[PDB]
């Protein structure tokens, strides 16, 4: 409805605005088809709409909307539902397009990503490309150790992501302390593979 | 006039989210009446409206919005009337449903609660149930002791609750340090009956 | 022209807002000629469009709208146009009302007050009552001691006034500190005729 | 399209404003130009447009925008394409006119600019002019001294700059901290030639 008109008035203030700054054919038409795999044709200002709302009707949707991403990911599907809970609320919905670079390996971590439907090679100058998919999550390492990325991902398709930020990962580890030790595991066997180590772990 | 399509407009537009998000028909309905009981069919841009007018314009009309809670609720009705006028002006106005679990006994605590209208269960695994209604308080207990939630905490009924976060809660007590005795007091009145103790009190 | 009408439907939308909560024929009168003393029939959204601008067309406009302001008010007239800038850069216009109380004697300070037009009453219990009008200032003793209001201060006419944050009157006394000796100065004056005295300044 | 409306609809907003404060006729003339200059007929949310978008696609496009601004300055053209992202992602536009003083020699410095386009002059009591120009940037020192500002800057042209806060370029040097010296490399040769010399350097 006029969720149907606003995506249709945004995607033309988008078109003036390259327009304007002259961007060439093909950038516009990446920018087309990101635009259409993000809003797949509806906009909604969902801070306002879920600012509307209470704790537990928030707390409601997100769960519906994400049985999918904690039912194929063991992490979420035996966990105390209130850790889970507490993390769905604080995720961010991007969508990526094969090619992009998500993580550079150089780079300061800001947050982890978790992975709803897509594809992605995670890459070091000197290993092999192991490949991470629906159900699995990755940028959890520097968050742990506070460190630097062990190593860069990259998208092989169009990625739906759920991205989590530093602050909210460590607001909902110190409640819930229980599942730190959770990540780590995963991580340690993770760098053990990638010829590393590290005694933060 | 423009408020009562303002709620139109906003709630056709919460009915194209959940259509958008595919959920069930007795969600809907549930967010339908929450709608109903939380805007009663009129919408205004509160922070915008009271932010056009000047302090004492604002102080003079929660008193006046208030004036049966702060005159049913013995803490309020017989305190200086500018702590509560301090205290009014920071509350959030809250509707919860029949079920809905307000507080959970494990939590942190970053706010309290207000009973304008309404009946809660105050529960605890290993206690009976005690009510409260309307001119009583609850969630007060964390935010004094900065622990966590000495129980849980259900709308019986549709409730319309006043909430005060931890901060807001805290500049008011350091003005006006008398009355932090008085939410002590009955914290630990409350905390003998459910069997328990407490140095911090 | 549209501001004459976002006057007139910003205000139908403060009318909605007191018919929902039901307030008294007197409280919207006095509501309606706030509005009409305070924004004159015209409303701008005056931070977007100086956001619009850069500084020094923000700090040409605000030294042209408070010529008379700076003129008329030795503090500012006779200091270094520069520090007049800062300050004007950070000055947020309020009316008050007959009768209002604009500082309550026993309370924490967070801003001071310019008068641009207006008279005012300093009262404490066990003194006399001194008329503060245009030109002058007040509210400035809690800001330098970071104590607590020495005074109560009450309109009684209407009001134009300027208001100053304790943390930009602050952010412009580490810059320019010489002015704050300025400000001590007053203070210290006004201290001794109302009895007092104070080591602080 | 709705952009060249947006720039119509906020200019008129911006006409009755000045109209409201009674501004006189060359002042008026002056906003009207750098509006013209600014904005050229066409306005945009950009922070809301790129705020839709992703990193990469933000980055992707910054980097378009500015291929001249980086290809004509040696600090970015020959700097690891990563570090310039990083600043170009956080620079924001400004236009600046003939007479403005954009720098006080004094004041505290908040900010550094790069120039796109447009002729400034650098100037000292007891020193003479120099002037700065496309490729060129300016108010580094303070930055790098968390100092005072060792100059005035005034436009000379209308000059389109890119500016950066202090914090942004903190945030980007701790990160590439290898760039910071060649920051501090061309500030100790312009202060040997002010007269000056520095430790903090
Ligand atoms: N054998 C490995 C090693 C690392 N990784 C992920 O790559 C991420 C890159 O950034 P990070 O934040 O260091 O966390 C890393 C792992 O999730 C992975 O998925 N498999
Ligand atoms: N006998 C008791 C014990 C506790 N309580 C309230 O339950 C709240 C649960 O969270 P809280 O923040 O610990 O504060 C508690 C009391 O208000 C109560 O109302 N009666
Ligand atoms: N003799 C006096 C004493 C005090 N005052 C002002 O009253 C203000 C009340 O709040 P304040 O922040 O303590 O600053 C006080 C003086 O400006 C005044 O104007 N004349
Ligand atoms: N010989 C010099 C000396 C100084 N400058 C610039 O002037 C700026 C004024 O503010 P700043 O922040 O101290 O940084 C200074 C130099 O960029 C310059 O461009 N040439």
């Amino acid at each position: 409805d006029s969720s149907r008109r606003q995506y249709q008035e945004k995607y033309k203030q988008v078109e003036q605005y390259m327009s304007f700054h002259k961007l060439p054919a093909d950038f516009r038409q990446k920018i087309h088809d990101y635009y259409e795999h993000r809003y797949q044709g509806k906009m909604f200002d969902e801070d306002s709409i879920l600012g509307e709302l209470n704790g537990p009707l928030r707390e409601e949707i997100v769960n519906f909307n994400c049985r999918k991403l904690v039912a194929s990911m063991p992490l979420f599907a035996n966990a105390d539902p209130n850790f889970v809970t507490a993390m769905l609320t604080k995720l961010k919905f991007e969508v990526f397009q094969p090619g992009d670079y998500i993580i550079r390996e150089g780079t300061i971590g800001k947050k982890m990503y978790f992975i709803q439907h897509g594809v992605v090679s995670v890459l070091t100058k000197g290993n092999k490309e192991m490949k991470l998919s629906d159900g699995s999550y990755f940028g959890e390492i520097c968050l742990l150790t506070r460190g630097r990325r062990t190593a860069s991902v990259r998208a092989d398709t169009y990625c739906r992501l759920y991205s989590l930020s530093v602050d909210n990962f460590n607001e909902v580890l110190e409640e819930y302390p229980m599942m730190r030790r959770a990540f780590e595991t995963v991580a340690i066997d993770r760098l053990d593979r990638i010829g590393k180590k590290n005694s933060i772990l």
